[PDB]
This record gives C-alpha cells, structure tokens and sequence, in this order.
C-alpha cells in the first residue's frame, strides 16, 4: 500500500467515527471495527480504502486484537497507526462497592487496551515505526469522586502505556494516551442524567470550561499522536476534560 | 473499648511486618497480627503490649480474610486506630512476553488485597470517625519500571485506589494514604533480582541512586509517620521509599 | 474573516515553523522579527503578515503588549497565541551563584508571565482564544547538569496551569509543552552535542535514540494552537522522545 | 556526641514545635532567632542550643552560611536542616504586577536555594545528613486565588527534587513537605479565619474538614529529619487536610 494504514478498533461508537472521517482526511487507508455501511460508504468518497473488521471491537481477547491487527497486515500489508478506547463507567461510593465490580471493571479499562498493545506492538516494532494511541479516561488522572474504582483501574491503564512506551522507544514506535470526561456523546448523557437540558446544565457547571467536548474536536487533537505528522513524544497523557483534569 | 491505641499488621510473615509490630509496640499500641511467629509474639508481650494472633487470612485473598482481620480487633479491643498492609510479588519480562493471565495474576496480588483491606477497615473507622490506614504498595506504581511494565501497572492502580477511597473518607477524619518501596533488604527481593548473588548485588546497589538497599527497620520508622496518631493533617499521599529511584 | 496567531519569536527554534504551520492552517500572522525570506514564504502561502520587530525577547510588560497591540490594530482580533524563551544554563548545583538563579528566572518565567500578561486579557474579553506557552520538558522532572534551568521550567508550567484554571470559564484555552534533545543550534550547544562523541552519548540517554526535528514540534503544537481542538486547558505535554 | 539538627526560624510557624521534637530526639540545636524562653524550655529537655541571630530570613548566601558554620563552630557537625519561608500572596493573574512575581520568588524560592547551597556541601563532605525544605502544598496543584505563588513554590519544589537527585549518592537526602490550612496567626490573619464563620468556609475548602496544627506538622517532619529513616530522597508530600 501506498497510502499509511490506520486501524480505529471501534467505530460503532463515542469518537471511532470521528477518528475515521480524520484520518480519511490525512490520506490514511482504514481497517474499522464494525464500521456501519453508510460511514464504509462516506469515507469510501474521501478517498480511503476500507477493510471493516466485525465482531471484535470489544477487544475481549488477545485472539480479537490480533484479528484487527492481523487485518491491516493481510488487506494492505503494512499498520502505521492503531488507536482503540474501551470501558464504561462505574460509579458508587467506596464503601458500598463490591469485588465484583472492580473485577467488572478492570476487564473493560485494562486488559481491552492489554490485548490491543499486545497484538500491534510486535507488528510496528517490526517495522521499525508506528503511532499508537490508547484512550484511556481523564478519571485515571485524579481522585474522581463517585467513581473510586473506575479511576483506580483507568490509572492503570495510563500506566501500562507508559511502561510499553518506554520499553519499545529505541524502536520508533510511539506509544501514548489521552482520557476524556464530560463529552458530549450517548453512553455518557444516558449515565449523567445530561439528556434532560435542565441537567445538562448542571453537568456543565462542574466542568471548568463550562460545557461538554465534542467527538469532532477530540477527534482532531487525536491526530497529534496518530497522523504522522509528530514522532517525537511517547509515554504521554494528555487529559482532555474542560480543565477539569 | 480499651484504653490504649489498636493497630492491625495484616501480615507479620515478611518483609517490614515485624518491624511494623514492633515500632507500634515502641508506640503503646495493643496490636492484631497477621501470622506471627510465636518468638514475635513473646517479643512484643515482653514491651507490653497485649498481642492477638490471626492465622491463615494474612493473603488477604478475600473479603471475609480481611473482615476477619478487622473483627478480631473489634472483638478483643472494640477499637481499631491504625492498620497497615502490603501485598504482591514482582513479576518481571518483556510485554511482549508477558499473558493476560499474568496481568490478571499481579492485578489479585498488588489491587484486589488492598480492594479487601480497606473494604473491611474504612467502614470501622468512619463509624469512630477516627483512625490511620497505611496501604503499601510499591515505588513501581509511580513510574515506568524497566522489566515489570505489568507490574507497575497494577502498582498504580493500587495506589490511584488509596487516593480515591481518601478523598471520599477524608470528611470523617479516617486518613488513607500509601508508601511503595523499590530495592530493599528483604529475601523476597534478593531471590527475585539476582541480590543474593554479592556481584549481582553490588551492582544492583551501584544503580540505586543513593547507591545501596533499604532495611525494614528504617522503612517500619518512616511508615509511623501514618500510623503512629502524632501525624494526622494528610491524607491520599504516595511517598516513595527507594533511595531516590522514584 | 480570517483567525490571527502571534508567533512571539521566529528568529530561532520552533518559531518560523509555527508561522508555517499557521499559514497552511489558513492564519494571518503577526511576528516578532521574522526574515524577509520567511515573510515572502508566508506571503506566497496567501497569509497576511504584520511584522513587529525588537519586543521577540518579551523582557518587559512592554514588550508583551506591543505584540498584543498590533494584532487589535491590524486584525481587530487575536485567536492564537504562542511563544518560547529562555537559554538552556548548565553545572552542578553545588557550584552554582544566586546570580544564575536570577538569571534563568527572567529568561524561564518572566518572558511567558508577560506573555500571559498582556494576551490573557485580549482573548478573556472575546470569549475565545488558544495560548500555548513553550516551557521545557526539564520542568517536569529532574535534570541532571541543569537543576536550576529545571526548577524555574517548573514554575512557568506551574503558572500556565494556574491561569488555565483561573480563566477557564471563558472558553479561553491555555496549554503548555516542553521539549528536550531537539535539533537546533542552541541546545547542540549548551549540551557540547556539536562534538559526536557527546552527540552519541546524548542520543543515548534519550529513549527514542535521536533528536527531535522543528518541523515535527511545529505540527505537534498545532493540537493546541489551529483552532480544531478546544476542550483541554491547563495541560503540559513532554516532547522529549520518552525522556519525559 | 549528640546529632546536631539546624532549624533556620524559631520565630513562627512550625519553627518552635520542630526545635521541641529534635530535643525529644536526643539533637543538639543550633536555631534561628528563638526566644530566651524556648531556649530554657529545650535546655529543660537535655538539648544544647546555639541561637543565630538576624539571619533567620535567609536573605542571601553569607546568612545561609552563616547558620550552616554556627553548626560546625559548635558542634563540628551538621545531621539534620530544616528551613520554610515566603508569604502568602492573593489576587487575579490578570490584576497581578511583575514586580509581585519577583517578590514571590525571592521568598519561595531564593530563600531556599541560599538555604541549599549552604547545608549541602557540609553535608556531602560528611557522606551523611537529613535536609527538609518546607515549600507549601500550593506549588502541587494550581491555588484558586495564588497563581503567582503556586508557581513559584512549584519551582521550589523542582529545585528540592533536582538538589536530592545530585546528591543522592553522597547518602544525604533532601526533601520537601508543603503545608495549606494550618492553624498559626499569620494564615488566621490573611484568611480573616479569626471569624469563626470564616474559619467554617476556609475549612469546607480542605477535605478533612479543619486545620492543621504545628505540633501535628512537626512530628510529621521528624520522618524526614530524626535519623530513624534515611533511605528516600526527592519527595514531596502534601500536609494539608487533602487538599494535595
């Protein structure tokens, strides 16, 4: 393939659409977790290629992250960027939480982003180059009240990427995070109450910034790390939550 | 409810749990003891201290290990002012190497005990609306540990744990805050490492930036700090404890 | 009507690579004492260019002002600003003068607190606006041979955070990024990097085992600078290869 | 003989109640400024005390040496230095001046790196000591209304953590602990927590819900300065209710 290979792990949801439209924008050729026909279709009229990639987008297993990146290898023969996301919130004070849920948890926030490391880290260092990027959560970055466990787990996650960012650096590949909260995305109106205006207005007075972020905009500071265009930072998180962290 | 201050050692089998016992006991604390040796025992009795074993639950490996920790000291003292605990092994190798079984094996050891040890104690001490936890977990939660990517990991979920159930308690007067050490005198670390081995320790001891390995007995020194009810303004701390390693 | 940048310096480092990123974003510049060469380049990328000469070192509240001033006299607007300072100053703490302190202070934390001084303002009034103040990635830990340069990095981060915070209801973004082991001519010297015997050390040392390029730098700084992104403020980002 | 620990002010804060803790701890003294009555109190307890008069500012290097030789002059040895100074300073980064910024500096951080420069070469000529710079918990996080101040406690803090790192193999440790919240007159006054319903919104602010007080800030100090732990370096911890 001519053209730089991107594999987004899910596009089913949150900022995997936008991350496709971008990197379309950035003449990347895509591999897709469960890409709907009409984005194949939309990014298809920017120019890109497209592989879509069904039923392993949850990253459950390392046979699903291999799956994705075995995908790039096999369609376009080359993987230049991978970015995934993973996990869903849990809240509820410390003292009424149960082991369960901690192990709920840490299966979606950090054996998800494992897997996904695991499969394409061993393909980039083999070519000596490529961006990877693990959105984890801005809980992950602070005492997140209400969600003890789930910023204890994120934290986790952040570390990990440092840890693989530092161990494969001498090979080129970048490996970093970024971790949102207050988006304006579904999942996350549905979880806070924000479907109701009267609330949503609440959600915004916590955040700094005094509104929610889009999937567009995190889309577009995504691309620092993925495009090509930056090679020079790995071991990086950047919290992307209005000030908030 | 008894006079003098109660402290539980979840684990007096190794590493700085008898130095722990012993600096509490230096401090007129009664003490609850996970596994003592009976020598310890007799030991801490001769300072004057009123000792209570608890046998088999010093893993933590469940809720119930760590409410039964938590219930002897309610039984045999109806207080419970201070508790400290450390759990997990290192596990070393490139990530690449590493299995997700492995990641799920270091996750039980170094989140899931301290998940069960607060479970049980926060909710004692936030009814006396009082009292001093310690969690130790390890220096290699705080940065990237060349050999133990998963390991560190895990580590910072512990210690990112710590923080959060310390800002929820906070308002109740219960202090939660966490230490982790790297390159200590103790045989767990010395078989892991390659230490016991002089060369391979001295070596090991050249790349510590203060050029040598810790002892338990000054590390037990340093813990007091959170522990002893001197200090009681901070709370969601991680200190390092690794000669300047992190 | 077109966004404006203030690139404070494109005399050196990242500066005239900013300026290029802006303009192939679609920005009209202001500068501080860029080239007529750099200014013809911008020019033919179809950008309009209002130079400010002599205020690039940001020494004085003045200095900082003027800057902000000719963006509101040409453009009536200021949409992005960005700008750097300060000289890399080496040895061992325990041979080190008060003097020098004083020294890297100005140049570390002055500079951005002028910057800050006379921008915040300017965007605070619009409701919009994108600051990003270049520190250094020796702010965020540790250096050895440079522990007072550290120190003072840190403060400048340490400020960006806390005018983030403070006007962050404003929609106005402030961010920070710092960088180390990078391709120009100042820090070559100042790590005796000029020699390859010491070139090689220094790559050693740095995780991704190479220096970093302007050009790579300038596209990474357009994350918090194009207007794309809006919804992160009071970060600091390393630019190190791993070193931080 | 008896470990000597110097405390650079006796005159407020956490100064008195640390100099009572070394004498708890068997030290001699050699202490800033203190009071006939808080040298016959520790000559009560066992502790030979030495005062240094009008240098308790650590306005520049010769009072910083001056500390550091009444030790040596004394007692021919140095174990333990602690010193805190700066003052609180308040108000809108957009209302603030330069000349703020620099007064800032000098407190927080000019007085600490005369303070270093001093004890550190005694020490690392001994292989041994215990150095504890007390900044604030305001240079750990951005401080609602103390921008200029958190930043350059910040830098402070860098500074602690870049001294530690070089020294590190000489056995001396140096560390950094930062109070916010505590009870002692100068905050009452600046906070107006002299009113008890102000005293009520200033503690609602600090996760623990009250103030610190010296007696407890002092034995937390002692981990880092009684010579019963010597093997970290280059921390800082927060003392302040959790708030950091």
């Amino acid at each position: 393939s001519n053209r730089p290979v991107a594999l987004v792990s899910d596009t089913r949801y949150y900022v995997g659409p936008d991350l496709a439209r971008r990197f379309a924008e950035k003449g990347f050729d895509l591999v897709l977790g469960d890409p709907s026909p009409n984005l194949v279709s939309e990014l298809e009229s920017m120019g890109a290629r497209i592989v879509p990639v069904t039923g392993h987008s949850d990253l459950s297993s390392p046979e699903s992250a291999q799956a994705q990146a075995d995908a790039a290898l096999s369609a376009f023969g080359r993987l230049d960027s991978a970015v995934m996301f993973s996990g869903q919130i849990v809240t509820g004070r410390f003292v009424n939480s149960t082991i369960d849920q901690l192990r709920q948890v840490f299966v979606g926030c950090v054996e998800a982003p494992y897997n996904f490391m695991r499969a394409v880290v061993p393909v980039m260092t083999e070519r000596e180059a490529g961006q990877i990027l693990i959105i984890t959560s801005a809980s992950g970055a602070r005492p997140t009240p209400g969600a003890p466990l789930y910023s204890s787990v994120r934290a986790a996650a952040t570390m990990l990427v440092k840890n693989v960012a530092d161990e494969v650096a001498r090979t080129g590949v970048q490996v970093n995070a970024v971790g949102t909260n207050f988006m304006d995305f579904p999942a996350f109106l549905k979880a806070s109450g924000a479907n109701d205006p009267e609330v949503r207005a609440k959600i915004e007075s916590q955040v700094p910034m005094r509104r929610l972020g889009t999937m567009e905009e995190f889309s577009a500071f995504c691309m620092a790390f993925l495009d090509g265009s930056s090679r020079f930072t790995t071991g990086q998180f950047v919290a992307y939550a209005g000030g908030w962290a």
